């Protein structure tokens, strides 16, 4: 359970990590991104991905889950107000995914000083140590209340 | 089912509506975002958002379906690089959204003449007409196959 004071510019986090498989990408594909290279394994190897691959977005679910269970321990929840996104491998059904968050800056509240616009770089990787996606979040992190 | 060659900086799209409700929110929050403010209604308002809001995480999975099945009617599909995402308000149960997507620009690939980066800003809006997401995302698009 941290809160700002706990914070500092460097800190990494580790998440726990989280197995893909082939069902639960077509499971989420189905029903928020209903691509064919995300549904089904042939018309996959025609496409861009060749072969089958999760969706950005089911990445993107996944990384949130394992930040808010073990990535990013913060007490008080983590709000995000944007991010930067890219996904630079495809997410495989198969691969073992775990997430490395790296504060990159805090940035108090000039109105609002009992909080701060915290920078969080966030990569998710696979067993071959590559990266499915980095999410740079500004997530709003409070001092803890007296 | 647009190609490449149909596409103009200017060029508006719109997605038919969705509606987001309560064990919606709950049923993707509790497998994705698993935080008090996206699962509880008492526990919500307590916190910033002062009452039930969906993960930004579960909004930006309903964009992705809207934009799939009516908002971007890309020929060979949506395939995104990267994206600056931000969540000016937050989404509500009972909230109708739709998505008006916009392409900034168009960036030919030097290398690989049949193929381009293609800026879309699509904002996800709520009946009230305020941004509940706005995603400026770069898609690979080709030309049309011979």
């Amino acid at each position: 359970g941290l809160f700002l004071e706990d914070l500092a510019v460097g800190d990494r986090f580790d998440s726990a990590r989280h197995r893909v498989e082939a069902a639960a990408i077509k499971a989420f594909a189905g029903e928020f991104d209903p691509q064919p290279f995300h549904l089904d394994e042939e018309a996959a190897r025609h496409s861009l991905f060749g072969g089958l691959a999760a969706s950005g977005w089911h990445t993107a679910a996944i990384t949130m889950r394992l930040l808010v269970t073990s990535g990013l321990p913060l007490a008080q929840g983590i709000i995000g107000a944007g991010t930067e996104l890219s996904w630079p491998n495809p997410t495989r059904p198969g691969d073992e995914l775990h997430v490395e968050t790296t504060v990159l800056a805090i940035t108090p509240s000039k109105s609002r000083p009992d909080r701060a616009i915290v920078t969080c770089q966030s990569d998710t990787l696979n067993q071959r140590g590559e990266v499915v996606q980095r999410s740079t979040a500004k997530v709003v992190v409070f001092r803890r209340p007296l």
